[PDB]
């Protein structure tokens, strides 16, 4: 499961972990409202890759969409550190998992 | 099938919803008049796919790219919401689906 | 073979068609006499792909260069649409197939 | 193990030599404190990857996630040359093998 | 072997012609003196893929760092035109061959 320094980093904020999941749709979205990045796990769950314009945030998050893809494609799990406070909820801090 | 959350987004729109489409060639063309990036189905369906130069839709619109590069490469299914206004047809959304 | 898409758009202009073309070789160079992308098929046909720097044209040669580079990996052929108002023919429209 | 070039180059250094790495994670954290890009070897041990802003360092610092994420996806093991100093330790110089 | 095109486009330079060589190492270095993206064949063999800021230079040594790492992660060899000029020495041109 999620590794400890990735357990820990995340029970350091409001955030709430998730872990093991599995996703199997990725999403692009320009429509007005619906704007973004997201992905759907085995179980319905959605969650909302975050985004940025500036340096740094403009590289954690364009990792966040290759670790994204990365995992529907290869059917590798993920541990997640996503804000329950927006719908669908944001993703930040994501774990790619091999092991 | 797609996901209930991208039917939700597409239905809201003016967009058709497109689903478990085939992808078999993807296209860059930059001869003067068919300038653009566009994607043909098993079916004889082709799309093009939107086109942005600022933030953020350059970010979707080029994670649209990888995605249906992707199905053709992995004959992995896609959901498409889709503007019926262009000819060919113009991507607004799009799922990549693992299953 | 070529998306009827495909064919249409290339009729329409000066260039001429070439349908299932494999790859073997992928080449970058920066030499002051030849810079550049090539591709070389296996039959030892060379092709320049096409190179700008500025919107939105950047972006369509980007993803030639991105279809050459997958076609050459994977051994999928590719339908191009080249001018032979040059030598090496330059790439115009590339079509990558896995149907 | 680490060639010789890399070993001789991890040695004028105050940075110490890991060979033989297997990676099984990698981290995107957006998170205020922990902001960043991290990777996990099999054994528990963790490494953030370096970052920088301006050219050239963004060169390489683009590699080195690249070349941390391949290894997690294909399972290949790498070489660092690591500041042993911080926690996590800092990786600045990178080796992907395969045989 | 090296394409009758690349050869004939090396020839014409002052730098050497190596055919066949299996790339088995990628570095990636940001340390002050080191600082570069490097190659290594299975024989020892050293090179280095230079960076260019500027265009059209940043879009060819871009590829060449894409074949490079492929090369390496796929087992295909590659043909380089490379100057002794510099030690190690640098590729000014380099084919990915399939073939």
């Amino acid at each position: 499961g999620a590794s400890q320094f990735f357990k820990d980093n995340c029970n350091r904020t409001t955030a709430s972990l998730v872990e093991g999941v599995e996703l199997t749709k990725y999403i692009s979205d320009i429509n007005n409202n619906t704007d973004g990045m997201y992905v759907v796990s085995s179980t319905g769950g959605v969650w909302r890759i975050s985004r940025a314009k500036d340096y740094p945030d403009n590289v954690m998050t364009a990792e966040m969409r290759k670790i994204a893809m990365a995992a529907v494609l290869s059917g590798m799990r993920v541990n997640m550190c996503a804000s329950p406070a927006s719908s669908p909820n944001v993703i930040w801090a994501i774990e790619l998992e091999a092991e």
